[PDB]
């Protein structure tokens, strides 16, 4: 019960409604976390993400940065039923750098062996505001062939509408 | 050898299998969510030098107090066919190393079906298994998963199997037929 190809679909709301809708059409997938190297989930949807997965996911990632050090990307235990996983992806931040190369890599490094379907943020565009295009547009050559099921979503219509203007 | 801590998991009243494909942090995922603590299973060599497959995977999951640990004990203790471990991991009991048979090896069913009853550690009711032997040791899958079936029959434990590949957990599926 791969797909036969990509397949995306959308949501604009607050990542309790994302989780719903995910669940509802899913049934299963992981979750991608907007996060920073240290797995310090303060803000965005990486606050979102800790409120609902809850101290255990915190306290997973805080011992993991503490042995490991600093993640790029950190596949963790979600401890919610129907989310296999949550995978914590650093995306670039304003004046970085070279923005579009690092989100393809991000969204590239989104893929886990053993799930298919994905419930994926616009990284970069919110806290550290990164043109929500070029994520976007990053995430769309990041994905080109895989047969996985993508849930885009975000608080902004306008990042969703975007999207649509080449799904449309 | 002493005794693990004991599980603050009760024993199931008979035997429980589930399954997980993918790689190691998503099995541990769904495994630290199903199970508050278990025991994971590493598939190693002898020596604990964790250079490649769910070994080597294992080994940077738990880190250098884990390599230290499996060096440490191996430089006194010389080569190992099972090897209980910490993990360094909250919520991992222990890391038992099993050394599964090879590819050719005489009595390779019967020492399959030994190397599955030692993964077995007192006190520990949950477990996380891989196919033992099925990756770089080149034993056919299904002769794995047939001898895991045949130790764990009557044992009253949780055991979540996994791997890397679909087909191996398709023909565990198979088996429950
Ligand atoms: N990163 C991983 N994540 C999850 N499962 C894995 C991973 N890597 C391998 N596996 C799975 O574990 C398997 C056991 O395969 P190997 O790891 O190759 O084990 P084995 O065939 O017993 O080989 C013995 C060993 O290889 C290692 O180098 C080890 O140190 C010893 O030399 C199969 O089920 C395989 O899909
Ligand atoms: N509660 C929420 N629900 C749903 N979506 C959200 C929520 N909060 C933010 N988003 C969306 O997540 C996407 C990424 O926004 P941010 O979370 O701000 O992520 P990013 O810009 O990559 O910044 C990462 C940084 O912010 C966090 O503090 C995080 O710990 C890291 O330091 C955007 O599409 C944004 O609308």
């Amino acid at each position: 019960e791969k797909p036969k190809f990509l397949e995306y679909k959308t949501c604009v709301g607050d990542l309790a409604v994302v989780i719903a809708k995910a669940l509802d059409e899913f049934k299963e997938f992981c979750i991608v976390n907007a996060a920073n190297e240290h797995m310090s989930h303060g803000g965005g949807v990486a606050k979102a993400i800790a409120d609902f997965c809850g101290p255990d996911f915190v306290e997973y990632c805080a011992d993991y940065v503490k042995k490991h050090g600093p993640q790029q990307k950190l596949v963790t235990p979600s401890f919610v039923k129907g989310i296999q996983c949550v995978n914590n992806v650093v995306g670039p931040r304003h004046g970085d750098s070279n923005l579009r190369e690092k989100l393809v890599a991000a969204y590239k490094s989104v893929l886990v062996g053993g799930v298919v379907n994905y419930v994926v943020p616009v990284l970069s565009s919110g806290i550290f505001g990164v043109d929500f295009k070029i994520s976007i547009d990053a995430m769309r050559e990041a994905f080109k062939g895989c047969a996985i099921r993508v849930l885009l979503f975000s608080l902004s219509q306008e990042h969703i509408d975007y999207f649509d203007a080449t799904c449309k």
